[PDB]
DNA sequence: TCTCCATCGCGCTAC
DNA sequence: GGTAGCGCGATGGAGA
């Protein structure tokens, strides 16, 4: 039940003090919804880190993608080195890798019950279904030295919380027994296992151990062993659960036969039986999450348990890039219901599998205690519910928001080519946005023809190779990058002095108030930052973006002359 | 009611 | 009875 200790070589600067203080004040006044309107490049992760430290609550931060999530996580481990900073997302291949991520998920949920100083960076996997956090906590095996317990009953418990007996391939989520030593590999650890040495019905010693080399690392007075699955139930309840699944199965197979669908019924039966055979062995299976209703014995159509429930009631939520993350959350349920419904109709799953689902937005709302939305361009939900906004526009470095010229489309490419050439001579980079992948590739060709070092960047390119291209631009291998909608949230490249927005009047999600400001922001990390919008008209979106950027530059200039 | 891009999750379908 | 690699719905925001 510890305390956050913020570790930074610097202290709040710019308008971070007023931002940190207004947020902390609102949290202490019990304000449910708050918005931090923080321009790109102002120290937002540091700002938030200060708020978290001053209210000292377990906090959940939700990001809309994992590149950002991973960045936030690495940064928050830096700022809070002696605190529990965790990561709760699911599988991806840009940071085995699959087991590393399952390990962190268990490390996240266990940390919530062990200590108070916890920060969990998460994707929308945070609103997907888990098993009861009550069952998970009460099934924890709490081991103390000189404790009256039978080696007998310890092993009974471990199996029921999903550790596999395995004397040979001793990996995480397993345990092995040699004579009087039961050795355990917690699901939250990748390197350290637990040695538990018995003498009759008494534990004589407990040792933290490097599982690979056997190097004893030290002693332990006590140790808590959490379950190796988030969908754990008591063996007591499995007997009735398997009955209720069997009953659900026959009813469903009758539905299928009464509509023909013999191929679907055979498919369903084969699969359910296999899962049932496994449930009478241990308790788990391949797709165990789909039997959550029956396993937890809960009323049908119940609200699922999520990561939010594993948090204490007085927790804080930070929504990063809220203008994008909130719409992501909102549409998850209907999409899920639809994909699951096709599986039930084709005999891949029982209808009870619909209860294994993500929260609705309404359900999510009710699980919120206190929340802070963080966006340079917050959406209508955030503004509607928050009492005004906490504006953070003075960057700590004093870097200004860029200037924005509007130029005609006629002769635009040749204008841009000329403009790029100037930047090459000043050892500066350029970013261009177009409307499609095709146009991006076509333009990249045309620039290569004109003696410009150029490469494209869009969703067809895999994440690993994107890192390379972003590095190459920085190193000066490329001078220009042409994209569509990846020159956005979280692309921090200070070598870029020019952003060129082609088809700036082609209104829609690619050219809205929100996306324009976000794109403009890529030129705010440079002291000569400049933006050019090629267009024959100034759309309502362009108007607002130019207007807001002009206000920020003027205000920032006003600050810089005052403070040297 | 479709398009443009880019993201998440899940889970079938081939290695 | 092991897993990476696709395909799927929803979302922003307008045009058509
Ligand atoms: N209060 C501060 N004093 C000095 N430097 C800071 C402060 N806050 C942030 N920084 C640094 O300034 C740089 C730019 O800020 P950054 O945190 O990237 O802004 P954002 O994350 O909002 O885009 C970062 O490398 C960060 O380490
Ligand atoms: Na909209």
């Amino acid at each position: 039940e510890g305390r956050f200790q913020l570790v930074a070589p610097y202290e709040p600067q710019g308008d971070q003090p007023q931002a940190i203080a207004k947020l902390v004040d609102g949290l202490r006044r019990g304000v449910k919804h708050q918005t931090l309107l923080g321009a790109t490049g102002t120290g937002k992760t540091f700002t938030i880190s200060n708020v978290i430290a001053q209210v000292n609550k377990p906090t959940l931060v939700i990001a809309h993608n994992k590149t950002l999530a991973g960045q936030l996580y690495s940064e928050l481990k830096e700022f809070f080195p002696h605190n529990a900073v965790e990561y709760f997302v699911c599988y991806y291949d840009y940071y085995k890798i699959n087991d590393e991520i399952d390990k962190l998920r268990h490390s996240a949920t266990s940390a919530l019950f062990e200590r108070r100083d916890v920060i969990i960076v998460a994707s929308v996997s945070s609103i997907y279904g888990l098993g009861s956090p009550e069952e998970y906590r009460e099934l924890v095996v709490s081991l103390r030295v000189g404790m009256e317990i039978e080696r007998n009953a310890l092993l009974r418990r471990l199996v029921d919380i999903q550790y596999d007996r395995n004397d040979i391939d001793f990996r995480r989520g397993t345990f092995r027994v040699r004579g009087d030593v039961v050795e355990i590999f917690p699901a939250s650890r990748d390197e350290h296992s637990i040695r538990v040495e018995f003498f009759g019905d008494e534990i004589e010693r407990i040792r933290e151990v490097d599982a690979l080399t056997g190097e004893v690392l030290g002693e332990r007075e006590h140790v808590a062993i959490f379950p190796a699955s988030h969908f754990v139930t008591r063996e007591e309840k499995m007997r009735l659960a398997i009955q209720n699944i069997e009953q659900e199965l026959e009813e469903r197979l009758a539905e299928l036969r009464a509509q023909g669908k013999l191929l679907e019924a055979q498919r369903l039966e084969q699969r359910t039986r296999y899962d049932l055979e496994m449930m009478r062995e241990m308790g788990f299976s391949s797709g165990i999450e789909n039997y959550s209703r029956h396993l937890a014995l809960r009323p049908p159509g119940s609200t699922p348990y999520t990561l939010l429930d594993y948090f204490p009631d007085d927790f804080l939520i930070i929504v990063d890039e809220s203008h994008v993350t909130l719409p992501q959350l909102r549409g998850m349920y209907n999409g899920d219901r639809a994909r699951k419904q096709v599986l039930v109709d084709h005999g891949f799953r029982l209808p009870s599998a619909l209860d294994n689902r993500p929260l609705t937005f309404e359900e999510f709302e009710q699980k919120i205690n206190q929340i802070i939305y963080v966006s340079a361009t917050p959406g209508p939900y955030e503004l509607e519910h928050s009492p005004g906004v906490v504006e953070q526009i003075i960057r700590p470095t004093g870097l200004l928001d860029p200037t924005i010229d509007v130029r005609p489309t006629k002769g635009q490419i040749d204008d841009l080519i000329g403009e790029i050439r100037e930047r090459v001579e000043r050892n500066e980079r350029t970013l261009v946005t177009t409307l499609t992948k095709k146009m991006a590739e076509d333009l990249t060709d045309y620039l290569k023809e004109a003696g410009i070092k150029v490469a494209y960047l869009h969703s067809e390119i895999k994440t690993l190779e994107r890192i390379e291209i972003i590095r190459d631009l920085r190193l000066g291998k490329y001078d220009v990058l042409v994209g569509i909608n990846l020159l956005r949230e979280g692309l921090d490249i200070p070598e870029v002095s020019l952003v060129a927005i082609l088809d700036a009047d082609k209104e829609g999600f690619l050219r809205s108030e929100r996306s324009l400001i976000q794109t403009i922001g890529r030129a705010a990390r440079n002291a000569n930052g400049h933006v050019i919008m090629y267009a024959d008209t100034i759309t309502k979106s362009m108007e607002i973006a130019i207007q807001e950027t002009k206000r920020r530059r003027a205000i920032q200039e006003e600050y810089n002359r005052k403070h040297g």
